[PDB]
DNA sequence: GTCAGGATACTCCTCAATCTACCGGACG
DNA sequence: CGTCCGGTAGATTGAGGAGTATCCTGAC
């Protein structure tokens, strides 16, 4: 029984369709449980008849014991390969395996399983021993540098010019090797020896560029385009040629680099496309058909499917970006008034490699998963939402029954491990895995899904499998720290890397094995413990920092970045702005260390100058994860801004006196005047004369100005902001304490007094007025604050504490507040101090 | 019958940022 | 019973770079 369809695509090969229509009875007792797909798979092929009939006449000897090979492997082979490779792969099945070669099976399956293969087999039997004794190359490196299109003459001119790169060039057997290991690898290799000299001298190329551009399959074209367009694009264009060399790192990186050239000004004077934007579109695996897809698409998916330029180029910045394109032009409609998904959830499914498979999946799938599963509409998204998603979803489908049943696992359970790259690995890996791991290691099912939440879970699950028995047992580490260290991104390679190295740094550098599973226990904690061995000395005795420092800059996620920029910044930053290294230390000490480390090199002098910021405010701004986000947005909204927005973004930073004397009132001056100096004292200031006379001057000049004295010194002026109390926010309570003589002073909730932290109305509106009526010794005053909430129990009953010996603090909350509990209060209320 | 170049899809590993979730100490 | 409070630890959320894999087309 033979689809027509299956027909129409298997009569490319007519002497296939008279093997098949004759002896399909022979083909399916020769190849049992073979389906009609692989069958018109290996037909429609160049020599389909022949191999079939090779591989009938040959199936049942090569399931001997030398390769045991499967039946999916036989019709690999014979489909790709051809039937002069099956016939080269019986000829010779004892000389691949069991012999000086040492080739695995499955070696030979990958060797044979190409155009042209046998060739391949013949080279890689003539050359291994040459290649693995005189250049000393890894088996593994020579089948991998075999398994491609033409992999006969890759290997001749490895084997023929690889000492010419290694001495007359620099290059490392590594590099030459990942040269070689593309499809007509001899042409990207010959380029390189021919123009290696004259990228890196006039055009001044690092050779490690020019081995990422010949890296890919077909990079003598991507060298010799990049050799005739630098100048081109360098000078009429703009272009870095960074961003040049990013274009044409890709598979077919000439056909990017000539559409850049020939649709940059279409692209940037008709569309409004920024040139990173076309930059970073023509920086995937096929841009030309992106770059030309979105010239050709961008009205179309703007104007009519309401689409920002923005998404359109989000969704074309990924390898296929083509088809993701074409595919949302065809189904937004039907994704959104049909299936109910909102543009932006299609948008946010179709932004990945295969997205056109994602979508199509997606529109087939939902209906089945929302109502045989019962699974909701946002979880089946959030499993699309992913690189290779039409592979998670299909696996979900076939095995959430199965681990929700037999494992006992929550379909949650099942969602969440299915929710990243390489979801269908993981499902499959788990499945097969969690009776094993659970009832032999003693790991219970909530570890192991911990385990394969993560990226790259199957391999993780493996490894923990294999090395369990062995960390646990030599080196002595409970099974919840060997846990936690593989549930994290690459957990694999942070388990061999501890396997490898707790020894060493145990008895070396005398880290203890605590210190070494903390350290290991985030994502790139392998990098993050070569690191650490590398420069725990360096840094120790050059720059005088405790091992606990090294261990604490490391147990983060960026570790081994921050301990590289600790490296080498740590006497630029001590010597040139006057820094100690704790402040360092503590600063490199968070998630994204060397952003914050760099942003206070770089910011370090304007905010400390130009805006009066004390180098221990930067420092305790940077200190706190998200410094550089931090440290760019006061910045920011200091150099330009509001200045009501300024005023509160002063008043965060703590140690600032806000005063708006009303009316000359010489008298009412000369008690500020005395409050500011007694501010500045407290802060170990000087204003002196000039300063002093400055501010008079300023004061009765201009009414209604705002003076902001700063703990570095600055006084900052706002001629102008609001004579009111600003809107509540709900983050941030402001409040205005009156005197008698009629001055006021700002007051912002928060930066409470360090020693009253054990009290709970510490930072309080309430609060820091008492206290500032207890420091200068003021016997009355009202605190206006704009809550709409009220004050609180605490500030109720503990605001006496604070006042002097028979003084009063009357609190008024806004008109309009309304008590959040029992415990506030919603009126103005008077507070006498008591001894 | 091989060899080369291009397009597309899937899987794994680092890095940076933000978001919860508790935890702590004194007065009517 | 009451935080306009911070600090610590852990958990998402997102992005970017790199590796692996297959298939199709064009040319001798
Ligand atoms: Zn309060």
């Amino acid at each position: 029984g033979f689809t027509h369809a299956h027909i129409v695509a298997l009569s490319q090969h007519p002497a296939a369709l008279g093997t098949v229509a004759v002896k399909y009875q022979d083909m399916i007792a020769a190849l049992p449980e073979a389906t009609h797909e692989a069958i018109v798979g290996v037909g429609k092929q160049w020599s389909g008849a022949r191999a079939l009939e090779a591989l009938l006449t040959v199936a049942g000897e090569l399931r001997g014991p030398p390769l045991q090979l499967d039946t999916g492997q036989l019709l690999k082979i014979a489909k790709r390969g051809g039937v002069t490779a099956v016939e080269a792969v019986h000829a010779w099945r004892n000389a691949l395996t069991g012999a000086p070669l040492n080739l695995t099976p499955e070696q030979v399956v990958a060797i044979a399983s190409h155009d042209g293969g046998k060739q391949a087999l013949e080279t890689v039997q003539r050359l291994l021993p040459v290649l693995c004794q005189a250049h000393g190359l890894t088996p593994e490196q020579v089948v991998a540098i075999a398994s491609n299109i033409g992999g006969k003459q890759a290997l001749e001119t490895v084997q023929r010019l690889l000492p010419v790169l290694c001495q007359a060039h620099g290059l490392t057997p590594e590099q030459v090797v990942a040269i070689a290991s593309n499809n007509g690898g001899k042409q990207a290799l010959e380029t390189v020896q021919r123009l290696l000299p004259v990228l890196c001298q006039a055009h001044g190329l690092t050779p490690e560029q020019v081995v990422a551009i010949a890296s890919n399959n077909g990079g003598k074209q991507a060298l010799e385009t990049v050799q005739r367009l630098l100048p081109v694009l360098c000078q009429a264009h703009g272009l870095t040629p960074e961003q040049v060399v990013a274009i044409a790192s890709n598979i077919g990186g000439k056909q990017a680099l000539e559409t850049v050239q020939r649709l940059l000004p279409v692209l940037c004077q008709a569309h409004g496309l920024t040139p990173e934007q076309v930059v970073a579109i023509a920086s995937n695996g096929g841009g030309k058909q992106a770059l030309e897809t979105v010239q050709r698409l961008l009205p179309v998916l703007c104007q009519a499917h309401g689409l920002t330029p923005e998404q359109v180029v989000a969704i074309a910045s990924n390898i296929g970006g083509k088809q993701a394109l074409e595919t949302v032009q065809r189904l937004l409609p039907v994704l959104c008034q049909a299936h109910g998904l909102t543009p932006e959830q299609v948008v946010a499914i179709a932004s990945h490699d295969g997205g056109k498979q994602a979508l199509e999946t997606v529109q087939r799938l939902l209906p089945v998963l929302c109502q045989a599963h019962g699974l909701t509409p946002e979880q089946v998204v959030a499993i699309a939402s992913n690189g290779g998603g039409k592979q998670a979803l299909e696996t979900v489908q076939r095995l959430l029954p199965v681990l929700c049943q037999a494992h006992g696992l929550t379909p949650e359970q099942v969602v969440a491990i299915a929710s990243h790259d390489g979801g269908k690995q993981a499902l499959e890996t788990v499945q097969r895995l969690l009776p094993v791991l659970c009832q032999a290691h003693g790991l219970t099912p909530e570890q192991v899904v911990a385990i394969a939440s993560h990226d790259g879970g199957k391999q993780a699950l493996e490894t923990v499998q294999r090395l369990l028995p062995v960390l646990c047992q030599a080196h002595g580490l409970t099974p919840e720290q060997v846990v936690a260290i593989a549930s994290n991104g690459g957990g694999k390679q942070a388990l061999e890397t501890v396997q490898r190295l707790l020894p060493v740094l145990c008895q070396a550098h005398g880290l203890t094995p605590e210190q070494v599973v903390a350290i290991a226990s985030h994502d790139g904690g392998k990098q993050a413990l070569e690191t650490v061995q590398r420069l725990l000395p360096v840094l120790c005795q050059a720059h005088g920092l405790t091992p606990e420092q090294v261990v604490a800059i490391a147990s983060n996620i960026g570790g081994k970045q921050a301990l590289e920029t600790v490296q080498r910044l740590l006497p630029v930053l001590c010597q040139a702005h006057g820094l100690t290294p704790e402040q360092v230390v503590a600063i490199a000490s968070n998630i994204g260390g060397k952003q914050a480390l760099e942003t206070v090199q770089r910011l370090l002098p304007v905010l400390c100058q130009a805006h009066g910021l004390t180098p221990e405010q930067v420092v305790a701004i940077a200190s706190n994860g998200g410094g550089r986000p931090a440290l760019e947005a006061l910045h920011a909204v200091l150099t330009d801004g509001p200045e009501e927005a300024k005023y509160e973004a002063l008043m965060r930073l703590g140690g600032a006196l806000a005063i708006r004397i009303s009316d000359n009132s010489e008298k009412q001056i000369n008690t500020a005047i005395n409050l500011i100096k007694n501010h500045a004292k407290s802060k170990g200031v000087e204003l002196s004369e000039e300063d002093i006379k400055k501010v008079e001057k300023i004061l009765k000049e201009n009414p209604g100005v705002v003076l902001l004295l700063t703990p570095s010194g600055k006084i900052h002026v706002f001629p102008s902001i609001s004579w009111s109390l600003p809107e509540y926010d709900g983050t941030t309570t402001h409040g205005v304490l009156v005197l008698d003589d009629g001055t006021q002073i700002g007051f912002t909730s928060g930066n409470g007094d360090p020693r009253y932290t054990n009290y709970r109305n510490n930072g309080h509106v309430a609060q820091k007025s008492a206290l500032y009526m207890r420091e200068n010794n003021i016997s009355n005053a009202t605190v206006y604050h704009n809550n709409t909430n009220g004050t609180c129990g605490y500030c109720n009953t503990m605001t006496a504490t604070f006042l002097p010996e028979g003084a009063t603090l009357t609190v008024v909350p806004p008109e309009n507040a309304v008590a959040n509990n029992s415990r506030a209060i919603d009126y103005v209320k008077t507070y006498t101090g008591t001894s």
